[PDB]
């Protein structure tokens, strides 16, 4: 059974999923992924109605400072208290940053939205050199914790070169 604690220190991306599509009792369920640079309104990635994301960016994702992301999901008829997501992103194992987003009320049997806040770190020359030259090798774990249990584990990867 996987609480908070145990991803909120982890150095690597998971070598698997670390929860099966069963556990997902709640039932949730995303049908619309929006993200966008803050500082100019500019929708970098859109999707409407998949635990694997695969996303073709270009180099000046690099530059940015702040990202907005909003997410609508649909909940099943059990109670869903305490929604959380983790996500870690790393380049070569190597952590760049985690962000720890807790949603806020969710209304059962119904579509929720929410906007969550990403803070991108400082990233040196030389690495958004190395990110742009090795696509795929950035990539990031989003583990969902409902009453601090592990519920959903999605994963993804990056290219910066396009």
């Amino acid at each position: 059974p996987i609480g908070p604690e145990d991803v909120l220190g982890l150095q690597r991306i998971t070598g698997d999923y670390l929860c099966s599509p069963e556990e997902n009792i709640y039932k949730i369920d995303f049908v619309r992924f929006k993200i966008r640079d803050m500082d100019s309104g500019t929708v970098l990635f859109e999707i409407k109605k998949g635990r694997f994301v695969r996303y073709q960016f270009t180099p000046a994702f690099l530059r940015l400072r702040q990202v907005g992301a909003t997410v609508e999901f649909t909940v099943g008829d059990k109670p869903v208290n305490n929604f959380r997501m983790i996500e870690r992103h790393y380049f070569r194992n190597q952590l760049l940053k985690s962000f720890d987003f807790h949603f806020g009320f969710c209304i059962p049997s119904s579509k929720n939205t929410c906007e969550h806040i990403y803070d991108f770190p400082p990233l040196s020359e030389e690495l958004i050199s190395e990110m742009i030259r090795h696509p795929y090798e950035t990539q990031s774990d989003s583990f969902y914790f409902v009453d601090d249990r592990l519920v959903m584990h999605n994963k993804a990867d990056y290219s910066y070169s396009g």
